[PDB]
């Protein structure tokens, strides 16, 4: 089993992946397209993914604990997240508004814009569906390393992640390696 790997047409994972990516495109539906989509493999960090999510159900108050999100990213830094999941010491010196981690969109809305999949000369831009262990969050701010203080009235020291919004939130930041697993690699157009 390759690291990506063509996910055929003729699949009910293939409709479904597409559908739940359609379903938040909000008012970008009627102009994306979809070209083809991946399968990402990476065996031990699944299992390493895995043994997070187990301890989370059994300690973490919220439900649900894990989350399906979208990732955004330029063409060269494909080939890195397939063989190594994602990185927070790659997150650069630009727009790092809730701090250094992974960034992560609810709705497919947000990161098939341009500024975070950026097109290649083919046109083509790459969107990775993602299983994000969420847990409890709380507010991000620039300079945080780890995710925010719980503060009083809680055992736990620190939350599980950051958010923009505390009441709806619309973006996840994760500040541990084995966090976020990417399952499926998007490519899309512009109509
Ligand atoms: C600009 C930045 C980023 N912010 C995002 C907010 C929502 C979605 C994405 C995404 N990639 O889909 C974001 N990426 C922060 C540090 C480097 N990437």
């Amino acid at each position: 089993s390759m690291n990506l790997e063509r996910l055929a047409e003729n699949t009910g994972e293939f409709q479904e992946v597409v559908r739940a990516f359609y379903d938040t495109l909000d008012a970008a539906r009627s102009s994306i397209r979809v070209v083809r989509v991946e399968r990402v493999s990476h065996p031990l960090l699944q299992q390493q993914y895995e043994l997070y999510r187990e301890r989370l159900l059994q300690r973490c108050e919220r439900r649900p604990v894990e989350q399906v999100l979208y990732h955004g990213t330029t063409a060269p830094a494909v080939p890195d997240i397939c063989a190594h999941g994602f990185n927070r010491s790659f997150c650069g010196r630009n727009a790092t508004v809730y701090g250094k981690g992974v960034y992560f969109a609810r709705r497919a809305s947000l990161s098939v814009q341009d500024r975070y999949s950026p097109p290649n000369a083919d046109g083509h831009k790459a969107v990775f569906v993602a299983r994000v262990l969420t847990g409890d969050y709380g507010q991000g701010r620039r300079g945080l390393r780890a995710p925010p203080l719980r503060g009083p009235g809680h055992v736990l020291l620190r939350y599980d992640s950051a958010v923009d919004c505390i009441c709806q939130p619309s973006i996840f930041v994760i500040f541990h390696d084995t966090q976020a697993l990417p399952t499926h690699l998007i490519t899309c157009e512009h109509v």
